């Protein structure tokens, strides 16, 4: 059939749109009909015209990433290196439509490499879920607590917990009561994998398994925003979800003169000032940094996170202190308690952004050291986010 | 020739030429040189690009955009671009999207509009600085200020100051309308011609710097959830109960359960401040990454309030509302200069300045998100009290 | 013990009387003689209530003027509870020496708060400024849509809307004067902050009046609007809240010192440079990591609680009240001696009403010379007990930040 | 005699140099008098005929006489099973009044039920390392079994009820911040937690030395000043009680409807609170409760800052969904029954009022909880009161 004669087959039929995937055979004619489609319900039909759809492998996305696909959006890869931590060297892919980004992030690098480079260090490791369940009464609530926080009944819901996965490890549990309601923080590794469905799965099984001691508990939701996912909340910042990192380097004073514009105590001043106390004034919960949220998103977007995840992926405390024989070498380390990310699953299915998770040697899963890919780009993360921190703070002190 | 070039838009001729040397040399860098082949960077122009948006470009990222509509708002059809990787993040905003239609649509409201920077200066003492908060609180003091951060810009307009002490230390939050621009730029150049002003009344301050984190941009911050940043806006919709039921397969008693223990209580229950919702962020992000926008930006711009009631004359139906205090967004400048985001914009009918009324554009893109995240907040509800 | 139809005296007949007639305990001093004998019967029907009968002997109740609480300050009145009060001082601030009244039971609390007021007078003393002024309240009401409570938002913005209102509020006190309106809408509710400032009284009863006043008024512009609560928690009374922070709430007031090296080094036990490590990394970055807002101090709320307890304040407002970012750092000639300030947002305080009635609390007020009305400048003792309990929060951080610094 | 006494003076060691306690207050108060801008200004401060044997020395110093603060009492609170007569000490007018009238209607709706979920007072010192690196280092070693029983050996060597339980550890760079929790028997625990600390810190100095400790507090733990961290991980004691009030006594008693009742609960503590950008202060008035029955009972009334945390909810329940279930969660009571203020008199007596005075011989801590309850369940009593006012107007 031709196109045209699709079109009057979707519009005569009232079959929704959407299902064009399943009716053709070839995945770009689909899109390719959806456009034709969609641009007659616009006031400016010709306003897809410089959207690309063209060449594009769809058969990944289909099923797994996207729906009504239309075509794609192409955001402009920089990068910026190299990163020397922890011995090694980065080339920092960073996809942003935001200007100088990339340039003041690569003056960062080039400030820490002159420095020796930085050191980085995983804290913790554990994606949450946080559904919310109810009891008829808060005395009974009070009792599946006690009952959770004992070795026994953890062990249950452990093992019922790991059952739905390989890498799923239950680490831990924290509970807390609101009158009735029973929050539960389910806390595990997921391997390589940023682990939301996995974490998911294992929660609905344990949940299940612990409605056979309580029969009288009702399932709310398998999210109560107790995880939290993707809203800031201070649970994370105080008690960190997915990878907690620390990250930290000294960059001698010439270097601050020279490669920065401006000195190790006006840096000091301007951290003290503007990361704590006015964060502080301003009522912030995580947000002790100057814009750790550009490095984090740019590195997302580049290696295919899920960039909303940049909410709380973004918390860091940014710290910087006098350090040397003289006092004159700038200490500087950058602490990221929640860093959400994976290099298996999701967008990291898609070709190019594996290959932007290849440029760092994390791409997919760490066959002999399952964790280790993804723990490595959440290193790469935190010292980015250093090397952004020390090249805004210096612009700023500088004037 | 590509080879002697080693021994770039700046001394060679074509842009995606200078990529595929920038390409070469990074490649001799990596552990895996083959890695790039994978990486597209032909057929893309990077004249928009070069010495605005990026440096040191090695290619372009791909990411698959998808549509969720007709999102029924204010009387208006909107067929809403959204950028995403998350499998049936489009389908369940659809679907939101649907029961919205089929209750006769939403209405939505700009409360207010103004982008913010919150330099840090200071003084010898807290006595001189308490004074100079003093000053920009009388009409006069206001009234230069003014008259200097908006004679930096046609579209850049003061409306007021939010002045913080610390000890010795003044926090200054300027609060300005900006066009149809996200802003921040302008805003920051008024920002500077108004503290060298403020720097003749009083020549002992020092400016710390242009950026106090008072304002607060891209960290999550009490002060943008209660003053607003950018955009404030509020949205609302009645679903009635046989659509509940039909296309979100659960009932109105249901769905304001969770909302009320989940996007209330859970959020309280974590030391929230601002994310009083479901899955805001994740609406926030997709259209901020089709249209060009700063997606940093989705750190503050997804702070909501969902609000869920029973409503109608047997009070089954569903009555929903998303406040957003804080949407940071524009129509002109940044990435929404690129042909592709200007695409995705064109679709709503926003691209560009509205040349009539400044800030028109901007405002309807800002509807539009409240609108959408509201679809989706609807749907994942729905689906989260079924099960 | 005579038959109840008789009775018109006797202890022990009047409780035979409100057992039979099941007359409340509180209607006692309304029925009985003296305020004390009905306080005393009172203990005495509660006494038998007891697991342990014996419990009320050693709390205090003869010998105290229930004239002034009765009706205004406390019901179901059993006695007293007397709290220590201690004195620190003198605290030299703004060129003046106040003699600090201080009712706590922490041991140690006064010696320390003392030990700092003199680090402080040594140093050529404190520098005390008022930077806001004005109690709120912050009531909800409801709209039947958004788009109705976004359009009373932009009328209550608009320069004739607000003046209806100010006028509204205004017209139930002389001391009423509204200053401003911060409004918040969450889909069809809408919160408006009314503030105001009340001459020398915290002011709760008269905001509360000004704002029903208002919203009457308001109500005949708009009578579709319901009033779902005078007292929205927007004001915000009582509980932690990032608005009092950020927006002040009662008196906001910032104070500073300079400590010289030598007075740090010998009052104090430590150096400036130890001073300024344990601030930063207690104060900013611990608070930081604790998720605070609002509580970048070491104890300010040890010294808000003691000074409230003596004068007749409301403690419970020490919850907002002792909101306070403590800062430290190196000032003079060698960078040597210690620069400190206290910046407190909402100082919920006043002069006049409430436990401020009350004659041992009105001692207190009258030690530090802001008892009651200020004839002459309305509100001006009210501002001087704030800058009073700022500074002598400082002398507090700073002797607790010493001891911290140097041992251990 | 005071007059060459007052000479020989011109200090506050007017207890020691003399020998009567109220006599070295008569004279104290005597000096001060000459340094006030009006001299008789202590004239209504009472000081006479008062125990200062337990104060001084141990409560407060340079002490010239004490504040009365009127104490009325609400009640009976019907409150797992039991009835109490609580002690309030406020000069708020009508706060007993209206907490009176909230125990009235739980007496009449069958009473309230209440549950100790976790007891357990801290302290979170500050400690530095040379690097980032370090510091991490010692978070894992103390997140080891070997490494955490050898610290908890030498925090629980230093008391007869220090069980140190779980650690808390955070990283800030080098710094490293450690919040010890540990039981106090019927002690708020301040003083001991803080001992029972030190001993931790030097354990852990002997395996790290090149750590600093800081400061014994870094604001981590957190005391007296608001905190994300109490409100999440609790501190102290965490209680949480509930009522159901049938609907004629809410309409008797409390003069509105539950409905009203539910739609103010939710607009006010959960929607307002959080348009105000509170944490933790989900509640009308808890403070005002907490605040009244500490400083009745001896309690450190700076604590009410944390103590008065708490999140109270409503709904509707019953036959036709026209009765009244309330519950508030009070996550962080900080409390005790023995030391401190809780050592006066005056202040036994309101504990002994509770049936809770000082420590609980055949059960640690049992008098403690048994006052949080009290506490959870009174705020519950004016949360209901306060919020019928407000609904009916
Ligand atoms: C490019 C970017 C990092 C930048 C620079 C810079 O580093 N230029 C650069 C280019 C090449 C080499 C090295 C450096 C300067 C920048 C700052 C000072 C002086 C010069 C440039 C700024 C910027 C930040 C706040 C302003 F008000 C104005 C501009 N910005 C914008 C950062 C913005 O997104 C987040 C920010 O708003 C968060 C905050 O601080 O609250
Ligand atoms: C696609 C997405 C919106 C979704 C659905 C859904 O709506 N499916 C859909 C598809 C087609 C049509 C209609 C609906 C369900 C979803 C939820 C319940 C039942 C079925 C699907 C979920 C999801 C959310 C939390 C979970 F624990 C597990 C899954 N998710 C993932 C949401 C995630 O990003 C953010 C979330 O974590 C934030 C939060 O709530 O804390
Ligand atoms: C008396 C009090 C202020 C005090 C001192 C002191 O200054 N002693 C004093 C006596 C005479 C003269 C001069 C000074 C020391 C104190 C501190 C260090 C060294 C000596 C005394 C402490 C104290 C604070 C935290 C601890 F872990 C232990 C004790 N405390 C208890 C304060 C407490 O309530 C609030 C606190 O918990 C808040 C915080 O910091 O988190
Ligand atoms: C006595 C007190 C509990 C009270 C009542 C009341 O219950 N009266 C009472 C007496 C006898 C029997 C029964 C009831 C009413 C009250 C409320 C409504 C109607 C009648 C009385 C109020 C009060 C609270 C906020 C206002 F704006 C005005 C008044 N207040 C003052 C409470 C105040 O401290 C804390 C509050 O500010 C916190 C908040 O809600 O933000
Ligand atoms: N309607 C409009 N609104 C805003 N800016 C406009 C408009 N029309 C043209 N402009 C131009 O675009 C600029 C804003 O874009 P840009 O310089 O990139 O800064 P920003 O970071 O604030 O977006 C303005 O300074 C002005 O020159
Ligand atoms: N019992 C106390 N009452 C009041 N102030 C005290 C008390 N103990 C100490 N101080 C305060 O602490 C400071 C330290 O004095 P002191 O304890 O005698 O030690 P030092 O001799 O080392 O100065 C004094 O300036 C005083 O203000
Ligand atoms: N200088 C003054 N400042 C404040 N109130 C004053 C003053 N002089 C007299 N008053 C009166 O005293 C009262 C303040 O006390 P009160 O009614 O208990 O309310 P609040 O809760 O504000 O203390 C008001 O009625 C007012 O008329
Ligand atoms: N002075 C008081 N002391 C104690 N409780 C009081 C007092 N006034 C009112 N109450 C409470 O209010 C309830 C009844 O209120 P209401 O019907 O207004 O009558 P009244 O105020 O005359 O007691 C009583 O059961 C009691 O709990
Ligand atoms: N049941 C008990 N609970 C608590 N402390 C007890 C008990 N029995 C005896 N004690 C003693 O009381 C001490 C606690 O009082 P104190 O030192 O004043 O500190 P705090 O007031 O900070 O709790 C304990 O160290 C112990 O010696």
């Amino acid at each position: 059939l031709s196109d045209a004669e699709i079109i009057q087959l979707v519009n005569a039929k009232h079959i929704p749109a959407y299902k064009l995937e399943t009716l053709i055979e070839t995945h770009e004619r689909g899109v390719s009909i959806r456009r034709q489609l969609l641009s007659k319900k616009l006031s400016e039909p010709s306003s897809l015209q410089y959207l690309p759809y063209r060449d594009y492998n769809y058969s990944l996305v289909m099923g797994a990433c996207c729906e009504n696909v239309i075509g794609y959006m192409p955001i402009p890869v920089g990068v910026a290196g190299p990163l020397c931590l922890d011995e090694k060297e980065f080339q920092v892919p960073m996809a942003t439509t935001e200007g100088c980004l990339v340039a003041s992030t690569n003056r960062g690098c080039r400030a820490i490499g002159l420095g020796g480079g930085a050191s980085s260090r995983v804290l913790a490791d554990g994606m949450t879920r946080g559904p919310v369940v109810r009891l008829p009464r808060a005395c009974d609530s009070a009792e599946v607590k006690a009952w959770l926080e004992t070795s026994e009944g953890f062990a249950v819901i452990k093992e019922a917990f790991d059952s739905t996965s390989r890498f799923a490890r239950l680490q831990k549990l924290h509970t807390s009561i609101a009158g009735r309601n029973l929050y539960i923080r389910f806390q595990s590794r997921s391997g390589d994998a940023m682990g939301m469905n996995m974490i998911s799965k294992g929660t609905e099984k344990a949940l299940s398994k612990l409605h056979e001691y309580f029969p009288e508990m009702q399932i709310l939701a398998v999210s109560g925003n107790y995880c939290t996912d993707k809203k800031p909340a201070a649970i994370n910042w105080i008690e960190g979800r997915g990878k907690s990192v620390v990250c930290e380097a000294v960059i001698p004073a010439k270097v601050v003169r020279e490669v920065l514009k401006t000195t190790t105590e006006a840096m000091i001043e301007v951290n003290i000032n503007k990361n704590l106390v006015g964060s502080a004034m301003a009522g912030s919960i995580g947000g002790y940094n100057a814009h750790a949220a550009n490095i984090v998103t740019a590195i997302y977007i580049a290696c295919g996170q899920d960039a909303a995840q940049n909410v709380g992926s973004s918390n860091c405390i940014t710290l910087m202190e006098a350090s040397g024989p003289t006092n004159e070498d700038l200490y500087i380390s950058c602490t990221m308690p929640s860093i959400e990310i994976g290099t298996v699953g999701g967008g990291t299915n898609l070709l190019p952004q594996q290959a932007c998770l290849q440029m760092l040697g994390v791409q997919g899963a760490c066959k002999d050291n399952p964790g280790e890919n993804a723990r490595q780009l959440a290193r790469i993360v935190c010292g980015t986010v250093m090397a952004g921190e020390l090249s805004l703070m210096a612009a700023l002190a500088a004037g």
